[PDB]
């Protein structure tokens, strides 16, 4: 019963959303063998996906 | 002068850039009476903030 509960969930993508962008620049374009500067960057947005499971409880009364 | 690795520290502040703006979505103006949600969008920028230690120590050895 909220506008603000939604909203908020997805301003939490918009982070992620310049993070896989990044990952790109970080491997170059033609990554897949051994690309760990690809892995470093996807580590950051996969923790705002952990996170997301606790706030789900925080923003939906039980 | 650089190439990637620097311009990659440099994206990191892309991200909270956002984080900052989010905090103000969240909070609609203003907390008041505490308030965790402001907490817990900060711990996610605060992440990333903390990689840059362990991001200088990976991207340059020294």
């Amino acid at each position: 019963m909220k506008k603000l509960r939604e909203e908020a969930a997805k301003l939490f993508e918009e982070w992620k959303k310049l993070a896989e962008e990044a990952a790109k620049l970080l491997e170059g374009g033609g990554g897949g063998g051994g690309g760990e500067l690809m892995k470093l960057c996807e580590e950051a947005a996969k923790k705002a996906e952990e996170l997301f499971k606790l706030a789900e409880e925080r923003l939906k009364k039980l």
